[PDB]
């Protein structure tokens, strides 16, 4: 057994997920080893994406742990994400199918619209013209969503949701004429320096689960994250709580999200830290402790993805 939350489509999501994105100079071979270790350690939820260029490796890890008897498919919750070169409705299903072919899995547990800004179709994930300008596309995300809905009806994705959607964009889905399935989740950046209280409350009001990414304060990889940004795990309140509980500031940050009703992801490729992260289920924080962490909030967004800024659907 393991701790899960019931989603608004009746499916269940394990409340601690393993993040698999790593910076491009980390060999992709490391994702295979990391995901096996995560499963060994007790992660039952794995988070990936077409754009991470690791599905072949993450799929092999998963297949390997099923084929060797360590786990059944039904006790792995695997997430993929639809990349912005395949937002046009007729391209959605084929993108899910290529992900599944690369994974050698029959279905994904969850399939997300990765990012609301669309780019031109084709093999290149960031297509650019000869002058280096990103080739943006104009796509109605309500039509993208209908195509997602069909992928759920075909059984290829058990559940569907979104990522990096703001209030306006969620409403655009929620208020869609003929809407068949709400998003089960909105995966977004969330941590004690950016606690997303406002959007969290909105999502709760609509029974959408907020899935927190960069919950340990991000990979901090340039140029995507401003190296001047404060180091979350160096926070003195988190480090003092850690010290007090004989845990680590990472565990404190992760426990904070579980108690506030958020599903939390944690990436690590390091064997010790992978094992340590499942200890989030071994301790609890008091109301006073929780309030102290709410106090750390400071409007710090680490991951702007501002290479996609300009178009109206840029969410930040
Ligand atoms: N939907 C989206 O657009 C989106 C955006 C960003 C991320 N994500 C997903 O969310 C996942 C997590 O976000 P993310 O990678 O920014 O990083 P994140 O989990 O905040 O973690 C960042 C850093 O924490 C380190 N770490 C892990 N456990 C630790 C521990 N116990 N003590 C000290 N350090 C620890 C990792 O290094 P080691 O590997 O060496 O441990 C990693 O570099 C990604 O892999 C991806 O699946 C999705
Ligand atoms: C959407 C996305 C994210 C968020 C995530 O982890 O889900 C991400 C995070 C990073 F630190 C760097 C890139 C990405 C990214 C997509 C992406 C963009 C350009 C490239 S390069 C120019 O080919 C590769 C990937």
């Amino acid at each position: 057994k393991y701790q899960c939350v019931k989603l608004n489509d009746g499916h269940f999501m394990p409340v601690l997920g393993f993040g698999t994105y790593a910076p491009a100079e980390v060999p992709k071979s490391k994702a295979l080893e990391a995901v096996k270790l995560a499963i060994e350690a007790g992660f039952h939820h794995i988070d990936s994406a077409h754009v991470y260029n690791n599905e072949e490796q993450v799929g092999l890890a998963i297949r390997s742990k099923i084929a060797d008897g360590s786990v059944k498919r039904e006790d792995i919750f695997y997430t993929s994400k639809l990349w912005s070169n395949s937002h046009r409705p007729e391209l959605v299903r084929p993108a899910l199918e290529r992900s599944l072919k690369n994974l050698q899995l029959d279905y994904v547990d969850l399939y997300l619209i990765h990012f609301p800004v669309s780019v031109k179709p084709g093999e290149e994930v960031i297509p650019k013209d000869e002058n280096g300008k990103i080739l943006f596309d104009t796509v109605d995300l309500c039509a993208t969503w209908e195509a997602m809905e069909k992928c759920k009806d075909a059984g290829l994705a058990k559940s569907i949701g979104v990522s990096n959607f703001n209030h306006r964009l969620l409403e655009m889905i929620l208020n869609k004429p003929g809407l068949k399935y709400k998003p089960v989740c909105n995966q977004v950046e969330c941590h004690p320096y950016f606690n997303q209280r406002k959007l969290l409350d909105f999502c709760k009001s609509k029974d959408i689960v907020l899935v927190a990414y960069s919950a340990l304060g991000s990979h901090r990889e340039e140029p995507w994250v401003d190296p001047n940004s404060p180091v979350l795990l160096e926070d003195p309140v988190l480090c003092a709580l850690a010290k007090k509980h004989k845990r680590t500031p990472a565990l404190i940050a992760l426990r904070y999200q579980l108690q506030r009703g958020v599903v939390v992801l944690a990436k690590s490729y390091n064997e010790q830290r992978i094992r340590q992260n499942v200890q989030v289920f071994e301790f609890q924080l008091t109301s006073e402790e929780m309030k102290a962490i709410d106090g750390l909030n400071r409007n710090v967004r680490y991951l702007t993805l501002d290479i996609f800024a300009g178009p109206p659907n840029y969410p930040f």
